[PDB]
């Protein structure tokens, strides 16, 4: 059982370089629009309170340089929306997926394919803290890369990186430019809140190990929804809900472990540790693996 | 820090099924060649004892059902080399990337594209252990995926997957189809041999680490050569070598600790664990980065 990330080719063909004046990052080119962090127009002057209204006036399309590998795309047009910039440019990209625009909940899954200058340098799989931070792998540069899932030949484009926090975690918006988390785009003191474990996330990947060799952690016992939230409050995981259990439905079926069965393992697991042990290859419990990424992967989709 | 994989499209380009008998598993189509285990042409009672000079030579082209996505390739050609099948094809592939075929050695990393029927699945990275073996994530009919790095557009395959192992281990071969580490392409009582932890690898690790802003574990100490293998092997530990003492150099001279000040770290570490703490997110020693990836990274 390992992390795994969607295949990028389809993304990889999207992704360019994008210049304003000294700064450069990356864009994604789908038909003939280029989409970018706004905060490119920024200068290492105006970080502190980019009036971007105003810059944007201030820019005309000449001040815009598009490379799509080694050629130079013409700007045409350029429009923000919300914290993300439009340039329209007069080549619609021939290899653009099938895709759609989507934003995602705290924790669902996507994957990244961290770009600079435009060119893909690797992928990996993520999740969506409930913090909104994304404990990501993004040096400087690094905006613009986006994250995504795919859906049979769909590609959902759910992130792009904008900025890192103080404490090395990342923060970007939807493709329509609104902000996941309390965070904005220019040069300020602003720190990702107290992060929590995601619960449903880590009885998923208890069911990946029950579902492969491991069994220790199981027991004979049962918890309550009311019990098992009061150890997760205690130890800063997210409440578990009716909806959750029933998205475990199909793994409980598949292990004959009910999920309120499995809430004891993990309850026990917050308490006595795990006394030596690992679960797959880990000795923390994970959290960045869905329900339906447990599934998909133990069923080769 | 990340554990990431190559972007993986100029691969996906290369994938296909071959179909042969009832058997289906992945090829890679690069120019005018599939490349593919031999043991798709293997029968369900030839699993044990196959002649696959003998099953090959009752083959002719049609036999092979190779598709690439919705196209039927015509199989033009075919021979054999080592344990993988060269299926030579009407159509040169026009997605072929610039490539190489290049053998690996234990403790060295690669990207997997994990595929079926032809189609990619997912990619993660993985390392060669040093018992020859990788530890994937490989279903039924993944045979046939690849294993792969990427260097200035050119792409170097060095994992063809053959096999699964009692211990739910992979083995496989590189793109000459010579099999890494002592197993056969047949069902067999093989099993892998004792499995150690990739010592140069988690050095590297620990550089980075501090490189990022975590020095906790350092300590005062160094040790000598010989002293840190003997107590490391102890912990199954792979000998660490006067290569990878060179290899790690860069590293050491970018932050300062020398190289046998961090193994002085490291057999603290292993006789204390962590306490509590984390390493670059890791409860655990992590020994699936190379110096090369953690200066990439
Ligand atoms: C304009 C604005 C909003 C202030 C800004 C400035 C720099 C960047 N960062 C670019 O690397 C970068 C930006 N443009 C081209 N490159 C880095 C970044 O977030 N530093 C933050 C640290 C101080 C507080 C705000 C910025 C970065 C991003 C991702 C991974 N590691 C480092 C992102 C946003
Ligand atoms: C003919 C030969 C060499 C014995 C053989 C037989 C089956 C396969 N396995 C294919 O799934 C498969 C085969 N052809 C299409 N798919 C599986 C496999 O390895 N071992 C089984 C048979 C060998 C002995 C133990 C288990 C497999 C499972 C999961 C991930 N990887 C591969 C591989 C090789």
């Amino acid at each position: 059982f390992r992390k795994m990330a969607f295949p990028s080719g389809k993304v990889e063909g999207c992704m360019v370089q994008v210049t304003c004046g000294t700064t450069t990052l990356n864009g994604l080119w789908l038909d003939d629009v280029v989409y970018c962090p706004r905060h490119v127009i920024c200068t290492s002057e105006d970080m502190l309170n980019p009036n971007y209204e105003d810059l944007l006036i201030r820019k005309s399309n000449h001040n815009f340089l598009v490379q799509a590998g080694n050629v130079q795309l013409r700007v045409i047009g350029h429009s923000m929306q919300n914290c993300v910039l439009k340039l329209k440019v007069d080549t619609a990209n021939p290899k653009t997926p099938k895709y759609k625009f989507v934003r995602i909940q705290p924790g669902q899954t996507f994957s990244v394919l961290a770009c600079y200058n435009g060119s893909p340098s690797g992928v990996y799989q993520c999740a969506m803290r409930p913090n909104f931070t994304i404990k990501g792998s993004f040096l400087n540069g690094s905006c613009g890369s986006v994250g995504f899932n795919i859906d049979y030949d769909c590609v959902s484009f759910c992130y792009m990186h904008h900025m890192e926090l103080p404490t090395g975690v990342h923060a970007g918006t939807d493709l329509e430019g609104n902000f996941y988390g309390p965070f904005v785009d220019r040069q300020t003191a602003q720190a990702a809140g107290t992060d929590t474990t995601i619960t449903v996330n880590v009885l998923a990947w208890l069911y990946a190990a029950v579902i492969n060799g491991d069994r220790w952690f199981l027991n004979r016992f049962t918890t309550t929804l009311n019990d098992f939230n009061l150890v997760a409050m205690k130890y800063n995981y997210e409440p578990l809900t009716q909806d959750h259990v029933d998205i475990l439905g199909p793994l409980s079926a598949q292990t004959g472990i009910a999920v309120l069965d499995m809430c004891a393992s993990l309850k026990e697991l917050l308490q006595n540790g795990m006394n030596g042990r690992t679960i797959l290859g880990s000795a923390l419990l994970e959290d960045e693996f869905t329900p339906f990424d447990v599934v998909r992967q133990c069923s080769g989709v």
